[PDB]
C-alpha cells in the first residue's frame, strides 16, 4: 500500500535520511546496520516523530538482510570510510553481498547508490545485483551542484534554489564544474560577471570550495551528513511521486561523451519507472577532455577492485 | 504579530488567494470587494478550511477601505474588464486613485502586488496616487506568462514543469517578449534539445504563440484563468513575507534599464524581505531589445488614454 | 505509475479539489462534467499552477464517462440541485449512470460521493456500482465538525485543529452535534465552561450556527465550495498515502447504532485498503434518539426516489 | 526581516533542529557550542541542504555568546550530562547564569525554550537569572513525552498517531503524571476502546510505563534520544514564530495552579505570537493531584540544591 524504503546503512546519513521520510510521509523505513543496536535506537526515537509530522510511517530498525524483502527502495550507505584505494576491494565485498540480498529480495526495486567512491561502487552493485540499467543510480551531481547553487546564491543574494548548475563526470576530486552551464533565475551567470556582480576569481574560489567542501567540514570536526541525506531524499522522493525532476546523477553510460562502459554523472529524468531519460550534456573540447579525466579516475579505481 | 494581507478584490482570483494563504498559513486575511456579501460569503467558506490545513490564518470579508488599516501586504484585483478595449482606462484609473488614496493614508508602508489589467499602466497609476516607494509595488506578469511556457514545454519533453525555466519581459499582454535564448531545461540550454531532436523550432514557435493566446483558449473554453494567476501572485507574496529572494519576473519601475524611464515593464527582480532588493537587467541583444521597446512603447500608448 | 483522480462534477468544489491536488501533488486529474467546454478551461486554467507548486500533475478536461478508465480515486460532487423532494428521482438516475461505468471502466477505485442528500445518494452508487462496501463513503462529518471546531477556537483563542468534535448520523438538518464528546488540545470543553472561557449559551449558538452554515453562506453568495474541497481532499488523501486518520464519513451501516441496510454518519479510519474500522460511538439513549432522527429522515428521503 | 534563532547547544537535538529549521524555511540559525569548530562544519553541511529545501535559511556555526544578539528564539540544549546525577545541579546552574547574563544584554526580548535537564529546574534558574517575562520562557517536556504515548496507543490501535490525544502534565521525567482519563482517540475517549476490547487497560499501562522509560530504553540502545526532541522543540518554536496558538504542553511558571507556587511545571498551554498566552490548569482529581504534588515535590528538592 505505502511504499518500504529500506535504508542500507545507518549512521548519520540514514539517520536523517530516516528524519526525512518521515517529515516528508514518503513511506515506511527499515534501518538496516551491521551495527546491533543502533539501528534500532534511531528507528524507535524516529518512530516518535510521526506525531510531530503528521505522518504514518513506520520505522523499524534491522540487523538482517532479509528485511529488504519487498523493498521498493534501497538506499546504501554502508561501507568501509578508513581503517585509501585500500578499501575498494573491501567495499567491493560489501557490495557482492548487498547484490546478492537485492537480487533474491527486492529484484525490483529502485536502488540509490551512495558509498564511495560512488561511480565505482554504484557499478559493482549494478552486476552483482542485476538490476537494470534504469534502476540504479549512484548520488553526486545533487549533492555537488546543492554545495556549488549554495555558495554562488550567498555572493548574488538571491535564493539558493534559484541557482542552476551542472556537475557531471564523476563524484570526487575529478568532478568537472561546468562554468558554461550556470544560471541565476534562468539567467545566465556572465551577466552577472560583465555587470560586476561577482568577479572569476570569485567563481574560481567557489569551484574550489565546492570541490574541497567535504574536507573543509570535516577539518572543523564534524561529517557531511545532512546536505547528502537531503539529496538522497530528492532522488527517492522524485521517484516515488512520479516528478520527473532533472537531477545529475551517477547512471549506466552507454556511448554518451565517448565512453561506454563506467558509471559517470550526467542530467537524468527521475521518474515513477525509474531513470526516464539520460541526457548527454553537448560538451565542447575543453569540457570533454576534464570528463574523459573524471571518467578515467572512475576506471583507474575499477581496475584495483 | 501575524501579517495582514488584504486582497483589494474578491473575484475568482481573490478568492483562490484567500485558499492558498490559508494553505500556507501565511496571514491573516482580508477579503474586500465593492459588491455587498461576496467578499463575507468566501471569507466565511474559507475560514473553516483552517482546520483541514492546520492553520490559524483569520479570514474576514468586508466591503469597507477601512480595513486596509495596517495592512503588511496588499493584493488589487479589483477593476473593469468589460463595458473598444481601452475604453476601460480611464475607469480603472479612477478605481487605482480610489485604492491609492486609502492606501496613501491607511497601509503607507505596505507591499502592494498590482493585477488589473493592462498590469503595466495600472501600477505604475496606482504607484503615483499611492506614493509608496518604488521597491514596495510591482505587477503580475512574467510569473504567470512564464509558468504557461514552462508547462507547455515541460510537457513536451516529459520533465518536470519546474524544472524548465524561461523568462518573459517587456510587459503582460500581447506585446510579451518571449527570449527563446533564456529558455533552459533542468539548467540545460533548451537548444540542445532542439539539435537532439527531441523538440523542433516549429513547436517552440506554436508554444509561444500558445503562450500569448493562453487568457483566450480558456476563455473560449467557457472558463476564465484565476487558479494560475493566484498561484502566481502567492508566490511572489509568499517571497516577500519570509524573505526568500526568488528571482521572478514582475512589473517595476524602469529608471534607465533597456533604454527606458518613466514606465512600468517587466523584468527579473529580487523580492526579499525589504521588498524588490535587485532590479536585474538582462543584456539582450539587438533584435530583443527591439522587440522590448514595443512593449513599453504600447505600455505608453494606453498610459495616454487615461 | 501516479494515481489518477477523476472529478465527477467540475463546479466550484471540482475547481478548488483540483487546485489542491495540484498543490500537494497528489495525482492526475480530470475533471469531468456534462456542461461542455467548461472542464478543458478549468484544467488549462489549473495545470498551469504545477509550475509554482513545484509538482507534476496532469490535469485534462473531459465530457465522457470513459475517462472514468483506470480512474484510482472518482469523487462525485454531479448532480442536480434546481430546476427539495423532486430532485431525488433525478439524482438517482444519474447515480445510475455513473454506477454503471464505474462498475465497467474503474471497478477497483475508491469512490467518495458528495452529491447531497450525500446519505442517500452514496448508497444509490453504491448499489448501481457494485463497488465493496469500504472502497466507498459520503462526505459530511469532516465537512460538518470544520465548522464546529473553527468556531470553538475562535471563542477559545486557539488553533482550529486542536479542537475536536464528532458529528454524526447524517449530514444535514438532523446532524447529531455531540456536546459530550468536544475536546480542545484533548482537554473536554466542560473545563472550559467550568472556567466560564465560554458558556452553554455560547457552545448552543455555534451549534446553531453549525447546523445552518450552509444556508448562511448560500444566502451571502452560493453553495460553499472551498472548505468542502479541503475536506474531500483530507479524506482522499488518507486514503491515497494510507494516513490511516479517523475522520467522520457517511459509511454502510450493518448494525451499529440499531441501524442496517442504511448508510450514516460516524467515525471511520481511511487508510490505503479504503476504509479499515467502523467506530461505533458508545452513545448514551438521547444521542442514540437524535441519531435514530438522523437515520429516519434518511430512509424518508430514500422512499421517495 | 527574518527570524534569527540561535541554537545555545550544537549537539544531536540541536543538529535535527537546525535541519528541520531549513526545511520548514522558519529563519537563519546559530549553532552554538563551547566545543569548537564542531559547529561551523555542521552549520556548513546544513547551509547547503537549503538547496533541496527550496528554502534560504543562513545557517553559522559560533562559539561565542556575543552571536546572540537580536536572537528573536533561543534554544538552550548545552549543559553536563555525566562527570549522583544531582551533583550536576550547581554546574547547570551557572551555565544558565552566564546564558541568562547574556541574554538579558543582547537579546532581552527573544523567545526562550529551555531543554537542559533536570528541564523544570533549569527553566525556572535561566528565568530568573535572564529577566526575561514569566511568558516568554518555557521547557520541553510535555510535547516530548506525549509523542511517545500518542505513538505507542496509534500503533495498537492502528490509527495515525496525531489521532492521538494526551496530556501528560506535572514534571518531565520519572514523575511524570500520565493521565489516562484525558486520553482520546480521534476525539473519541480511551475507555470506549478498551470496552469494545480493542485494547486492554493492562496493555494501556505496559505502553505508560513504556513512556516513562522510553529515554532510558532508547539511550541503552544508543544514546540519548534527538530527532523526536528536536521535533517536539520545533513545533513549540514554529506554534511561536507563526502565531499558530496551538495547544502544546510545556513546563511554566506556576503562580497557583495546582495548589503551587513559585515553581515550573508541565501543564498545558497555547503559544502564541506573543510567547505562552493561556496557562490551563487541568481539574484533576484527587489522586491525579497527588501525583501531580509529587511531580512538583521532586522539582522542588533538586532546585533547593543548586
Ligand atoms: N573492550 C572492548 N570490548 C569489546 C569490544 N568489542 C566487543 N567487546 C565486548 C562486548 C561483549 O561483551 C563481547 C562480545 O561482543 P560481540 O560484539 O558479541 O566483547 C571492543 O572493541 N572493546
Ligand atoms: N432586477 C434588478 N434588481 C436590482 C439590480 N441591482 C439592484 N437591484 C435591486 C436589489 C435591491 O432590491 C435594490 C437595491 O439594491 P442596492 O444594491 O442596494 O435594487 C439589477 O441589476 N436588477
Ligand atoms: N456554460 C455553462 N455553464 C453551466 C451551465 N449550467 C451550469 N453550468 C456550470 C455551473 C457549474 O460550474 C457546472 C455544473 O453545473 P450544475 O448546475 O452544478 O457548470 C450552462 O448552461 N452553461
Ligand atoms: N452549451 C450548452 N450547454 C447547455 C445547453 N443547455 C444546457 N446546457 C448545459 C446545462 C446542462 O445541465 C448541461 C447538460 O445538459 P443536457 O441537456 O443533458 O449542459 C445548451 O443549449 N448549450
Ligand atoms: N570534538 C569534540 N566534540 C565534543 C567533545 N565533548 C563533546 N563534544 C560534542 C558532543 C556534542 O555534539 C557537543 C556538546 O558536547 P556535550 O558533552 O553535550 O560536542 C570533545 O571533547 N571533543
Ligand atoms: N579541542 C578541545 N576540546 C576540548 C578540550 N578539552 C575539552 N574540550 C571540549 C569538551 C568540553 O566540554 C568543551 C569545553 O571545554 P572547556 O574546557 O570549557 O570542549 C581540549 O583540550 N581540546
Ligand atoms: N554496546 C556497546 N558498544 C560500545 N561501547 C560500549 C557498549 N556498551 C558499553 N560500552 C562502553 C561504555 C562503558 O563505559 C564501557 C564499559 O562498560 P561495561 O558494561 O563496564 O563500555
Ligand atoms: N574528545 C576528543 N575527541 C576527539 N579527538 C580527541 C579528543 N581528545 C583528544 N583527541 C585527539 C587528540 C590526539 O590527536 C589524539 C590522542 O590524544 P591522547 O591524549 O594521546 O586524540
Ligand atoms: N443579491 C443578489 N444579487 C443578484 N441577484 C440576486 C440577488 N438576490 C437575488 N437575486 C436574483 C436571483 C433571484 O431568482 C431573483 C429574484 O429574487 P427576488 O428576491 O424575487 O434575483
Ligand atoms: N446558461 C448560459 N450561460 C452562458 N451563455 C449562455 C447561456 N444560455 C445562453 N447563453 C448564450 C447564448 C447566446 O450567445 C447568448 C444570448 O442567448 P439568448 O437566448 O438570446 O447567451
Ligand atoms: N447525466 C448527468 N451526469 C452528470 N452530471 C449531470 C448529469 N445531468 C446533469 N448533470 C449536472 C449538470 C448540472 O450541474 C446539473 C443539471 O443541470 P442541466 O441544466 O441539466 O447536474
Ligand atoms: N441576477 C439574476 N437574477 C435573476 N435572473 C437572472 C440573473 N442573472 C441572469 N438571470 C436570468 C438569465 C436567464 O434568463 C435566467 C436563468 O435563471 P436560472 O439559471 O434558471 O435568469
Ligand atoms: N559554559 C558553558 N556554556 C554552554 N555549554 C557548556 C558550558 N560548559 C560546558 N558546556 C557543555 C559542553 C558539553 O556538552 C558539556 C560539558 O562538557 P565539557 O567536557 O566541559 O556541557
Ligand atoms: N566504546 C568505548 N567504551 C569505553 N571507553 C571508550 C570507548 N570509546 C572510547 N573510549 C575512551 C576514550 C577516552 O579515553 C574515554 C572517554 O570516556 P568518556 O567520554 O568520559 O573513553
Ligand atoms: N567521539 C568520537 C566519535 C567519532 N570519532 C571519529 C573516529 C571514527 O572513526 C569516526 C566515525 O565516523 P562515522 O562512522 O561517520 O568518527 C571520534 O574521533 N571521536
Ligand atoms: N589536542 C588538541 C589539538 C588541537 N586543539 C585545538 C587547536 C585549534 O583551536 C583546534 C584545531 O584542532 P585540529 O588539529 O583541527 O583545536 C586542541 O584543543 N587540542
Ligand atoms: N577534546 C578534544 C581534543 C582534541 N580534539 C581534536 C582537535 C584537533 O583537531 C584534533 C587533534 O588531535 P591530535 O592532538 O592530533 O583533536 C577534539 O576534538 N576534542
Ligand atoms: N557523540 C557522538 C559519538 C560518535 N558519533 C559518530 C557518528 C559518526 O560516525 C561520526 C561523525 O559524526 P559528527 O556528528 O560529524 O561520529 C557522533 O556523531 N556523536
Ligand atoms: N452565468 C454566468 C456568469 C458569468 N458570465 C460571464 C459574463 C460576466 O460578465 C463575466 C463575469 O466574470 P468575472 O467577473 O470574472 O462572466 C456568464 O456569461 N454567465
Ligand atoms: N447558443 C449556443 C452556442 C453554442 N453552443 C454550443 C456549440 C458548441 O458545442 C459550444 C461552443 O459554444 P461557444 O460559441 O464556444 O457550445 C450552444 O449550445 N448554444
Ligand atoms: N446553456 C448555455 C447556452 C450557451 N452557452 C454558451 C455556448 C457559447 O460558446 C456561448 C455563446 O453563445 P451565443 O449563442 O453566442 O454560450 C452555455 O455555456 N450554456
Ligand atoms: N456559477 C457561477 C456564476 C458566476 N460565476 C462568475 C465568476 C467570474 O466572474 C466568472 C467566470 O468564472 P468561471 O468559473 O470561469 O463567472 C461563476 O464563476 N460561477
Ligand atoms: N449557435 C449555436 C451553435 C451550436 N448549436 C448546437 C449545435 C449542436 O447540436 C450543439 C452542440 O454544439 P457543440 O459544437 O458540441 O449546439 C446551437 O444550438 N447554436
Ligand atoms: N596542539 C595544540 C594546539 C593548540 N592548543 C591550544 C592553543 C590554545 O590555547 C587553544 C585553542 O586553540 P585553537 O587554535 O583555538 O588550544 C593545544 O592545546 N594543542
Ligand atoms: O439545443 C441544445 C440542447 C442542448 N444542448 C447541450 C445540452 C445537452 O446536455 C448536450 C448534449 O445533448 P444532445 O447531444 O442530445 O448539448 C445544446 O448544445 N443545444
Ligand atoms: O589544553 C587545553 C584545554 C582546553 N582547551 C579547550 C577546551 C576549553 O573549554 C577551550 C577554551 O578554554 P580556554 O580558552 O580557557 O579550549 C584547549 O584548547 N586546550
Amino acid at each position: 500500500p505505502k511504499p518500504k524504503i529500506v535504508l542500507v546503512g545507518s549512521g548519520m546519513i540514514g539517520g536523517v535520511m530516516a528524519t526525512l521520510i518521515v517529515q516528508k510521509n514518503l513511506g515506511d523505513v527499515v534501518m538496516f546496520d551491521v551495527v546491533k543496536n543502533m539501528p534500532q535506537g534511531k528507528a524507535l526515537d524516529t518512530s516518535h516523530s510521526n506525531v510531530m509530522a503528521y505522518s504514518n510511517c513506520k520505522v523499524t530498525g534491522s540487523n538482517s538482510y532479509d528485511d529488504l524483502k519487498g523493498a521498493d527502495v534501497v538506499i546504501v550507505t554502508a561501507g568501509f570510510t578508513k581503517a585509501r584505494d585500500d578499501l575498494l576491494p573491501l567495499n567491493n565485498k560489501i557490495m557482492i553481498e548487498i547484490g546478492g540480498h537485492i537480487k533474491n529480495l527486492c529484484p525490483n526495486a529502485f536502488i540509490i547508490v551512495v558509498t564511495n567512491p560512488v561511480d565505482v561502487m554504484v557499478q559493482l552493485l549494478f552486476e552483482h545485483s542485476g538490476v537494470p540499467k534504469n534502476k540504479i543510480i549512484g548520488l553526486g551531481g545533487v549533492l555537488d551542484t546543492s554545495r556549488l547553487k549554495y555558495y554562488i546564491s550567498q555572493k548574488l543574494n538571491v535564493c539558493p534554489r534559484d541557482v542552476n548548475a551542472l556537475i557531471v563526470g564523476a563524484h570526487g576530486n575529478k568532478m568537472v564544474l561546468l562554468k558554461r552551464y550556470i544560471t541565476v533565475g534562468g539567467i545566465p551567470l556572465q551577466e552577472f560577471i560583465n555587470n560586476k556582480k561577482i568577479t572569476d576569481e570569485e567563481v574560481e574560489g567557489i569551484f574550489d570550495r565546492t570541490v574541497n567542501t567535504a574536507l573543509e567540514i570535516v577539518n572543523l570536526l564534524a561529517s557531511p551528513y545532512v546536505a547528502p541525506a537531503a539529496a538522497i531524499i530528492e532522488m527517492a522522493e522524485s521517484y516515488l511521486k512520479d516528478i520527473k525532476k532533472v537531477l545529475v546523477c551517477s547512471t549506466l553510460l552507454e556511448g554518451q561523451y565517448g565512453h561506454s562502459n563506467i558509471f559517470g554523472g550526467t542530467p537524468l529524468v527521475i521518474g515513477g519507472t525509474g531513470v526516464e531519460q539520460v541526457i548527454e550534456l553537448q560538451l565542447n573540447a575543453e569540457e570533454k577532455t576534464k570528463f574523459d579525466e573524471a571518467v578515467a579516475e572512475t576506471k583507474r579505481m575499477k581496475a584495483l577492485i
